[PDB]
């Protein structure tokens, strides 16, 4: 299908539930998704990221990124605009 | 004896699924392995064109999803199958 | 606060049904993981590590490891002291 775009050294990938891949495009500093059925990706409303190397998703659509550039961790609720650092 | 990864090289992510199969992306041999229960020989999973593979997820019905680091892109191979699909 | 601590160039990340959080800490050569509902980070009682790229945890809570530096895998049972090679 071929329509994640743009990506750079990607460095982790995740499913969820609805069959949404989430990937961390480490070389851009993003994490963009692509629903089922997308031919458009989204990128997440992720904030200060540098170099994000991993990725995971829980069984309540919860997001979680290991933010390598920065030695942290951050998270993102399903539906959410608004991430938390952990 | 058997039942253990061999020839792993710089192995960058692992994915396990329910039935307890894990898989592995062998970044530094541009390949994806896997081992399941009962299996004492690990299985290449027929990817094509990989470099450097940097990580690796599992879906519900088996779908082995792979960020493949060195060509910029992901991939995903269905249960069995040996024809991939760029994402 | 809930989060991570003394992390260094975190390389992945994993999650369970319980909201527990494990990750890689790759600078540090070791696994750590976050309470979901305390201010508690426990370091995993992994050998040898080195470099750790990856992590994976099981419906059985069963922790998985790429272990970059050693090309090998291992894993962690809960509630094991004692590590298996893969």
């Amino acid at each position: 299908s071929h329509m994640f775009t743009g990506l750079n050294t990607p460095s982790g990938v995740a499913v969820d539930s609805a069959g949404t891949v989430y990937v961390t495009d480490h070389g851009n500093n993003r994490v963009v998704k692509l629903a089922a059925g997308s031919n458009t990706q989204t990128v997440l409303p992720f904030t200060g990221l540098n170099t994000p190397s991993g990725v995971a998703v829980d069984s309540a659509g919860t997001v979680y990124v290991t933010d390598h550039g920065n030695n942290r961790v951050v998270k993102l609720a399903a539906g959410s605009n608004t991430q938390t650092v952990l």
